[PDB]
């Protein structure tokens, strides 16, 4: 869950750290040409019958994704979203369509390969 | 504080929204024993006394540095390597080194990058 405000200690050597801030940059996020591994934490909401290789079963659902390879609208939008994550981050995401149907899902970016 | 969890990102033009609800970092995201990092010291340290440090210090801040792990020569620097090895790039943390004397040395670091 929360990282900022966390404490780490090596009591044997008198060392302590308290996180007071987190500032991520484009440098820490997946790029347009990256390959990532991510998780889907539960069934998506309002996916309807929309085709997706990644969204839908048992959870979490693990995946590997090479950016630029997706073939469906939903997957393409999920690439763009994942490109705004940092490895280790879980986020509640949505895609709202031209009709106003919103698809809801929860992802974790595990790593940038 | 500079929080990330709870942060919201939007691409309104294309109907995309994201809300960070958790962060889980692992040893894989932190500097290793053989890494080279770039970090910042945000202000003068407290109670450094006169202990030697290449990195710690009425100069102007922030102070920028590059550190090849395992090259430090002073107790304070060596302990600062160990501490930095518990950061993720982008993290600012209030750190301390407490000696046997019972006294604590305080400083504020930001890990900027793993080279």
């Amino acid at each position: 869950d929360w990282y900022v405000g966390t404490e780490w200690e090596d009591k044997n050597r008198g060392l302590a750290k308290k996180v007071i801030g987190l500032q991520f940059t484009e440098m820490d996020k997946p790029t347009i040409i990256s390959t990532v591994e991510f998780s889907v934490n539960k069934k998506a909401t309002n996916l309807g019958g929309r085709p997706s290789k990644y969204l839908v079963a048992t959870y979490p659902q693990k995946h590997s994704l090479e950016m630029g390879t997706s073939l469906t609208a939903v997957d393409c939008y999920l690439e763009l979203l994942l490109q705004q994550f940092v490895p280790g981050e879980t986020a509640a995401c949505s895609i709202t369509t031209k009709t106003g149907e919103r698809i809801e899902f929860e992802l974790k970016l595990e790593k940038i390969v």
